[PDB]
């Protein structure tokens, strides 16, 4: 996994795309938060089923892996869901049956933070080829600071080295674009610091799921790995 | 602002590097006050990053109540790069996981992650500048937000100019970008769980004005 070029790295993602899912309603029919429950749960199981083909990822020690998509679950739906929506200014785009607006997400906060990223990656005209790259860097960084033993720090030299190559990748894909050095480092900056208001808005998504008190809002280690599918 | 070099860049952020505190010579109490007190210079520090009083005091508070535990925070990792396994919150209150502890962790995980990074003086100042605009639609805005997004701009420029001075190619030029700048999530990360401690128990965006609206 090491060993992939740059133009192999960003097929392997490419090819492991996750497709977009519908919300499950009746359309003939006149529960919001019910609905977009619904659509994130089913979307989770197609995440992993993506991680799992991320190069370097299934590497790790299964508890490795859980740990990683227990951090970083929502971050990864949320820049999906903003991809999805840059197409559509002013409304989010959850599902093509499910297109809302910030008035319908009345929370609104989030909404609000949402809609903002996707005009930032709108004007940026974000490219496929970067977006998937983003992917992999949340699902390897969200969780490597929040894991002491001797192979755990194996782990994350390991997911370090990963994350590094991803990065070459992003270059890469800038260069090929016809960017200058200069410009490839600062888009390369301004693409990492969206994560970070990613990583905000899945810290306000995760404090409300908390908040709920609730068994099955949060999924749980052996959920995870369950689908994971050892 | 948009004029300056980047070696004129870093020695402003040097020359504007807010002071060590102490603390007095119970713990939470002694915390609250050595952050307030961190607090007033933070404000004359932002004031002194370039891009930062170009903007309207509307923004610059806005700017600050969405940064500033973060800034406290990066600075309490710095502080305790060279201490492995302590917070030295001042050089008289020097703490361990124990006297806390899932905050604690998190900055003692920050801590440790600079340490393998060996993260330079010159670095820090351009991250922690970078917290402070980054962090938080009139046609005014509009202009401030393009205005920031520039500075910015310029940071990473800056940053990757520290690099290539010391010897560093390319490759790890732009590895050691995304590694500096991927740390900015978990410290946004660990703001939000702090903020989360605290409002179970943070200064008000009135009180943010007062200090930031100064006379002449
Ligand atoms: O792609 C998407 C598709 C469908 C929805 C979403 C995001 N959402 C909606 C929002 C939200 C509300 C409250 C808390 C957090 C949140 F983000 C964010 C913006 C509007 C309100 C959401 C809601 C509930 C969620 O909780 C599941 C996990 N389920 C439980 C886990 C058991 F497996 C309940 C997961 C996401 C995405 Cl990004
Ligand atoms: O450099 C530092 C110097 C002194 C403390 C701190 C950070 N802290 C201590 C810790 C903490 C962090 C996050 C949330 C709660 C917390 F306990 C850090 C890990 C364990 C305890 C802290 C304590 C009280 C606080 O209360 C404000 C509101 N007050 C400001 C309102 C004035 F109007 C002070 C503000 C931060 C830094 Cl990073």
């Amino acid at each position: 996994a090491l060993s992939l070029t740059a133009d192999q790295m960003v097929s392997a993602l490419l090819d492991a795309e996750p497709p977009i899912l519908y919300s499950e309603y009746d359309p003939t029919r006149p529960s919001m938060m019910g609905l977009l429950t619904n659509l994130a749960d089913r979307e989770l199981v197609h995440m992993i089923n993506w991680a799992k083909r991320v190069p370097g990822f299934v590497d790790l020690t299964l508890h490795d892996q859980v740990h990683l998509l227990e951090s970083a679950w929502l971050e990864i739906l949320m820049i999906g869901l903003v991809w999805r929506s840059m197409e559509h200014p002013g409304k989010l785009l959850f599902a093509p049956n499910l297109l809302l607006d910030r008035n319908q997400g009345k929370m609104v906060e989030i909404f609000d933070m949402l809609l903002a990223t996707s005009s930032r990656f709108r004007m940026m005209n974000l490219q496929g080829e970067e977006f998937v790259c983003l992917k992999s860097i949340i699902l390897l960084n969200s969780g490597v600071y929040t894991f002491s033993t001797l192979k755990s720090l194996e782990e994350k030299d390991h997911i370090h080295r990963v994350l590094d190559k991803i990065t070459d990748t992003l270059i890469h894909l800038m260069a090929k674009a016809g960017l200058t050095l200069q410009q490839q480092h600062q888009r390369l900056a301004q693409l990492l610091l969206i994560l970070s208001h990613i990583r905000h808005m899945s810290n306000k998504g995760m404090e409300h799921l908390y908040s709920m008190k609730s068994k099955n809002v949060v999924p749980s280690y052996d959920l995870l790995l369950e689908m994971l599918d050892a």
